């Protein structure tokens, strides 16, 4: 639907985050030219969330707890679950379809 | 995360005449960095000048507030905090995790008026 996840690198396979969990992930976003328009691991300063609560865009609220604890996937997300019709410009343009990598480093105290 | 709202600061005038109005195709290089310096988008970068309309909601609530406060020509850096929606506080974010975003802003041409 609005976002689709595509496993690259298998985690421990158990352990998964569920709603009210603080989540730590590395991200690249990419527009669907290649571009990108922002990275965690560009700055070297990962990204710490809760994850079942709507504190981020929909995309990553249904698609980081698909991902199990140290599992690396690309996150594919529509306008609809990310940024919408309005999107950020210049960060982000209307109407864009984003290509996210994910590495879930943590899931509260587990890492 | 104490900023709000758009402030503007003077880098370098223009030709203080020329400023942009509603409905206005502006030429924009633009740089835009964290609170701590840390760049996250260029044009500049893009060899490629931003292009949009101003004032009518193609670009962010601080853009729409502080392009048309520059003229032709000038140098300024815009430290915008979103009010509403997405980037701003109580709002999934754009720029995870921030709210306070800073451009730096190069006005090179109102419509067919280049710098």
């Amino acid at each position: 639907m609005g976002v689709t996840k595509e496993l690259k690198s298998p985690g421990n396979g158990v352990d998964f985050p569920k709603k009210g969990d603080f989540v730590t992930i590395h991200y690249t976003g990419r527009l669907t030219d290649g571009s990108k328009f922002d990275s965690s691991v560009d700055r070297n300063e990962p990204f710490q969330t809760q994850i079942g609560t709507g504190r981020v865009i929909k995309g990553w609220d249904e698609g980081v707890p698909q991902m199990s604890l140290g599992e690396k996937a690309v996150l594919t997300i529509t306008p609809d679950y990310g940024y919408g019709a309005r999107g950020f410009p210049p960060v982000i343009p209307g109407n864009s379809t984003l290509i996210f990598e994910v590495e879930l480093l943590g899931i509260n105290n587990k890492r």
